[PDB]
């Protein structure tokens, strides 16, 4: 029996308890699992497919217990126009309002060419004045009209994801893991990492003087990286040479949901020296001003943040976070596997924080080792983590670098950074009018490999006003296909109007769900 | 109007007429299409195997139903490539030798899907059982119902034409060419010009402006497709584009073929291609109604044309001086670039490998499909051309590396040929994939549960196709997937899957018509 007998997870929160619950189910009680534990969060839609569905927790159950709201997109306010941050969208050089959506809805195709490409043709040839988001996604109409992505009878209308309270999801999962899945919770500080002759972790020593013996160690200890970085001496690779923000300042804002209604989407509100998220939940919205401390002091950032929402700076409670941007040289060294902030991090601009946790966990269960820790098993895991991370890093860079804004040392400095080759090649592709990572769907392997696809690139490039040099040349030969595409643009308008009518509001569906 | 107005395709056969017909439909009569095909001295119909996307990606785009094109080219069904005597040594025979461990030296590469338990493919459960002596089934028979059906020579459809398994096609290349030509000429406006090309007229930049024919006629053009075969008369000669020889990866460079009349009532018809291993290469067997096409692929460095012809005739009991043979020398590799200036290469003029996994035609409609997607106007955006070139090299190198693995992990070392294969360097791509496989991990999991052409082309050789070949040749993981040691419920779920396979195979080996009976119905 060469098997792992005991997994010790250091640290709780989302990262530790997601790890404990997933490994609980994955390893079928053949392995003892121990956790050692002393603003709002947006997600992407595979969270139910790839995590809660594996645990066999239905969506309503976990939603009800963590004050969960619906998310149909990230919406980008004032990313093109200059000046101080505001929740009200400014008006562009060409007159229109500086808002663009990145929804989770699919793009339909004619003649095996996505609708994105027909719209580009029309826009480039002056034959429409519609923005991409409005013309191509029914979702957009629905988000403008603050509607829910399900009917009251809970028939699905669009694809969607989730806003929630991180700490409440942790709490729900801990409880799940302890009661339903044999996980031992140990409330105590870690004070020493005991390591054998080979540099493997043998145990964690607690403050109470107890030792937690182990075989595999999961570091969910946050940015401190107490196992992967400190104990194991694995270097962390700084990537503020790709993304400038390194600091945030957050709070919850009580919100009149009867008066205003609830936005079924995350809002990225552009700012002096960074941006500010807005994550609607029932009764309150979480918000945080992400910034670079090289381009704005903690105070400058806090004043601007309070100003945005009309909050009293000395009458309001703030969380101040410095964060690493980058990733470990390797996620997994000897018998230390890193997950969440201890592994890698990026500003939550496209809501990748939680995706990274269950991506890592999923890959850990697949590459789960015995005690020989086969080098290849560990390597293949490390490889998947770096590809995953670098991809999402390069996508985020694109958000900044192709912003037209040059009205602040921050916004200008973004354009002084080197584009990674991957995103340079993709832009060159996009400019020729070609698609960029055509999606492989009309299992989680498919979702994770091909994660940012054609539609997500049009959403951001188009949204920021980067366009192809010219239409896709093939379109100049496909008059029947152009025609078929109009009937698709029509189908979109019809779908959006029939649903903006018949759908309940977000607010009405939340009220039902939480009662 | 900066558009291409005229496409000139040089050469006919599968490549030229597939290009003419596809571009005919794709470009919706906004472009004049001309084919320039030499007068054709009839060869013997040596048979062509395909992969299953042929109907989805090509005939269905043209809106030609499967039965129509099948009836017109004497088409038979193909459920796998079956590999006879790739592990045991000695002279070629259609009868499989017996291994030291008492199994018969046959393994299948079918088109069937692998089910998963606990997000782990069945291949991995079978490896666990095999490694731990808890089964003596080979991978193919344990995991694919298709295998039982192929052993029992059954059809992949019932007589009522309900589908039973996945499948592809055997046919006469020249007859498909003929059917398509006729399609393209009558139903799609294509002008057919029967004549030799003698001159490639080029502008100041080396772009092709026209082709001159032998009759002295001049064929003006905007885009030129070279479907001229290995001679590469536009892409290689006229355009001076170098071809990259890759006999540093695959040794065969010659074949010798014929059609063999076959007693279908006596023996039945095999619903599969057979790769029969040989002295200095291998021999395909492509069953059609009444006859099977066969060819002994060989390396001319390890066997003379004669040696090869004697061995080939010996195999099937054919009289060497009383039988009609086609002799082919072929280049193995690909152009430095498929598409230079306004000359796009398709088929043998683009790139080629021995038809070991039946990739010949796939390469043609892959290229054609990518041409329609990257179709240019007259400014020939160099990025459009580059992106196309990139897709063709990745596609080719992938299938090259797959084929290498067929030879390199053969245990055979009983002939200068078989030993020389082991002296070649593995490409890094396939070295990394073997290292992966050996740790017990999967190799390119498919993106299909049970789709659009993007999915098929990117992820073309997947986990199941790697197990089929590695396992089939007896390369196995160093040990089981370690995760399996923690998932007893998952192991259990997998047995119900192995059972579902046995059940499926026995119910169908009973209820299915024979291949022979379905062909007879189809060819009324
Ligand atoms: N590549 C297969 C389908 C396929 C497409 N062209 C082929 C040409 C030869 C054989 C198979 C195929 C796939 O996607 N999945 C299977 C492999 O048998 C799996 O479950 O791994």
């Amino acid at each position: 029996d060469n098997r792992i007998k005991t997994v010790v997870i250091l640290g709780g929160g989302t990262a530790g308890w997601m790890t404990a619950a997933y490994l609980g189910k994955a390893l079928q009680n053949t392995v003892k699992i121990v956790v050692l534990e002393a603003v709002g969060e947006a997600t992407v839609p595979n969270l139910q497919r790839a995590f809660f569905d594996y645990l066999g927790i239905p969506e309503e159950e976990w939603m009800r217990e963590c004050n969960a709201s619906y998310k149909m997109a990230v919406k980008f306010i004032n990313w093109r126009t200059p000046g101080e941050g505001s929740p009200d969208p400014r008006t562009l050089d060409d007159g229109h309002t500086d808002t663009f959506h990145h929804p989770f809805g699919l793009l339909p195709s004619a003649d095996q060419i996505p609708l994105s490409h027909y719209w580009a043709a029309k826009r480039l040839q002056g034959e429409t004045d519609e923005n991409f988001d409005e013309a191509c996604f029914a979702d957009t109409a629905i988000m403008n009209a603050k509607k829910a992505p399900r009917f009251l009878d809970m028939r699905r209308a669009t694809n969607y994801a989730w806003h929630f309270d991180a700490s409440k999801v942790a709490a729900f999962l801990r409880n799940f893991a302890v009661t339903k899945q044999a996980v031992e919770h140990v409330e105590d500080e870690m004070t020493e990492v005991l390591t054998d002759e080979r540099g493997f972790i043998t145990a964690l020593r607690t403050k109470s003087g107890r030792i937690l013996q182990g075989d595999l160690f999961v570091d969910c200890s946050g940015f401190r990286g107490l196992l992967i970085n400190k104990a194991m001496e694995e270097p962390f690779i700084d990537m503020s040479d790709h993304l400038l923000c390194n600091s945030a300042v957050a709070t919850a804002v009580p919100h009149d949901d009867e008066k205003n209604g609830v936005e079924p989407y995350t809002s990225s509100i552009a700012m002096e020296a960074g941006w500010t998220w807005k994550i609607p939940m029932l009764g309150r919205f979480g918000s945080g001003h992400v910034y670079s401390d090289h381009f704005a002091t903690q105070d400058e950032a806090t004043l601007a943040f309070s100003k945005l929402w009309g909050l009293d700076p000395d009458n309001t409670e703030f969380n101040h976070v410095r964060f690493r941007v980058g990733r470990n040289r390797r996620a997994w060294v000897r018998n230390c596997v890193s997950v969440g902030l201890a592994s890698c991090f990026v500003e939550p601009l496209e809501s990748s924080g939680i995706y990274f946790i269950y991506a890592a966990i999923h890959m850990l269960a697949k590459h789960f080792p015995d005690k020989t820790f086969d080098k290849v098993l560990v390597d293949r895991f490390n490889r998947e983590i770096e590809e995953m991370f670098d991809d999402t890093r390069d996508f985020l860079q694109a958000h900044y670098y192709f912003s037209p804004r040059v009205d602040t040392p921050f916004w200008r400095a973004n354009k002084e950074l080197k584009l990674a080759d991957s995103i340079k090649d993709k832009v060159e592709t996009y400019r020729a009018g070609l698609p960029v990572n055509l999606p492989v769907t009309d299992n989680f392997e498919a979702e994770f490999r091909n994660f940012w696809t054609n539609g997500s690139y049009y959403c951001i490039f188009a949204g920021l006003g980067l366009m192809p040099r010219n239409p896709l040349p093939a379109l100049a030969y496909k008059p029947q296909s152009i025609a078929e595409a109009e009937l698709l643009f029509a189908d979109v308008k019809r779908k959006g109007d029939t649903l903006v009518e018949s759908l309940p509001s977000t607010y009405d569906l939340l009220r039902q769900l939480h009662g």
